[PDB]
């Protein structure tokens, strides 16, 4: 129960909390909702069990730029928000707000807990699951451990699982001493060797400076593609001996590349890979959260599957020199760049692929929305796995673009993942 140190991620993510910096002043948050008709008392105290597991759901973040795992916290209870009686316009108004209050909410540095879990009662057994949580407390792939051992617990509430023996104190240990070792000056030599031709963001269109924002409030564009066309999506990245991964990213910079007329640009890519320092590594909740700026060169006489291909070497070369994070080398960037206290690389493509594995929260019900706000970030397109289908959501500063415009963007990258889906290939970038 020491204090022991942040990842570089979350120290980034610490100090995007600070108003004095452009697109700052606040702290990267998930927000999901599901239609629920579980018992939300079993529910609550099989989440009491999962809060028991795993200690980073017992942890705090303290002003000092360090986490701590609590000797003994509350008892938590899902709330349970009443609201039979009534009408569906009045529900849908208190549903709407409560949504815009759970969003702009900021969980206070060194106090439990981080996150919230609250029902509202739409009928006798029908609830809305409303789920949040910061992201200093855990990444997206350990939101998934959570709901797994949730409804683990709910089902089988006896059946006791097998004790961890590895802790995310223990693998910051391990982190802290990652940063000083041969691999780590090696994958440092590498992103300094790209750093004077590497490409800048792509320059979109902004509605105004980002320095004139202030608080940046985030909007959510989502869709689901059927299993039918994300089956027909992965059989096409296998046949054309690529990634679901780099195949989606290179979509992704079409679409950049097309609305910022450029041909190079950097992608900041999210990812959660888990460095193989222990036997139970992926089974303990944390942040393992990993940067790399994807270097993608678009307007090329190349076909597009071609461009997938050098996405594809790009991505792992960035994988085996992940040791220095994005984090670093987006400061290298902005210090050899001359580029001032502004967001340099916001352009975000967030990977939770599963390799066709389950989505334990479905397992809940029916999810109704998702947002995800971050610091510094002007764009963050987030695919998520969903127990075969993919589900698409893209997060954008809304004070930044025009919705119009930010529609069509989606609608085209959604509209070129058809267009593989039909012909294996996609027409000359028009206009949606």
């Amino acid at each position: 129960s020491e204090p022991f140190s942040l990842t570089e991620v979350q120290t980034a993510y610490m100090l995007g909390r600070n108003p004095q910096f452009e697109l700052s002043g606040i702290s990267p948050q998930t927000y999901f909702e599901y239609e629920t008709e579980l018992d939300i008392a079993r529910l609550s105290r099989s989440f009491q069990k999962v809060i028991q597991r795993h200690p980073m759901l017992r942890a705090v973040i303290l002003p000092e730029g360090k986490q701590q795992i609590l000797r003994d916290v509350p008892e938590y209870e899902i709330e349970v928000e009443s609201l039979v009686s009534m009408p569906p316009e009045k529900q849908a108004a208190r549903l709407r707000e409560e949504r815009s209050r759970m969003i702009d909410h900021v969980f206070p540095l060194g106090q439990w807990p981080l996150f919230e879990l609250k029902a509202f009662q739409l009928q006798e057994h029908t609830y809305l699951l409303c789920f949040r949580y910061d992201a200093l407390l855990m990444d997206g792939a350990s939101m998934n451990l959570v709901g797994q051992d949730l409804m683990h617990y709910y089902h089988q509430p006896d059946a006791q699982l097998p004790p961890l023996s590895f802790t995310f104190q223990d693998y910051m240990h391990i982190y802290d001493d990652m940063k000083r070792g041969t691999e780590y000056e090696t994958a440092k030599a590498y992103w300094t060797n790209k750093l004077p031709d590497f490409p800048p963001a792509p320059s979109l269109l902004l509605a105004k400076d980002p320095a004139e924002i202030g608080t940046p409030n985030f909007q959510s564009l989502t869709t689901i593609i059927t299993k039918d066309k994300w089956l027909k999506l992965r059989r096409l990245a296998q046949d054309k001996q690529v990634t679901p991964s780099a195949l989606l990213c290179t979509v992704y910079g079409e679409v950049l590349a097309f609305w910022s007329n450029q041909r190079r640009l950097a992608i900041n890519l999210t990812v959660f890979n888990r460095y193989p320092v222990h036997d139970e590594v992926e089974q303990i909740v944390g942040d393992f959260t990993s940067l790399i700026l994807l270097d993608m060169d678009m307007d090329q006489k190349q076909p597009f599957f071609t461009k997938v291909e050098q996405t594809q070497s790009t991505l792992l070369d960035g994988l085996e020199h992940r040791h220095y994070d994005g984090v670093e080398f987006i400061r290298d960037y902005t210090r050899y760049h001359q580029m001032r206290p502004k967001a340099v690389m916001p352009i975000v493509f967030t990977s939770m692929l599963a390799g066709a594995g389950a989505f334990a929260w479905e397992e809940i019900g029916s999810l109704r929305h998702i947002h995800a706000r971050t610091p510094q970030v002007y764009l963050d397109n987030v695919v998520i796995e969903k127990n075969g289908e993919l589900l698409v959501s893209w997060n954008y500063v809304e004070e930044l673009f025009d919705a119009e415009v930010m529609e069509s963007m989606f609608t085209q990258f959604v509209e070129l993942l058809d267009q593989l889906v039909e012909q294996g290939d996609i027409n000359p970038l028009r206009i949606s």
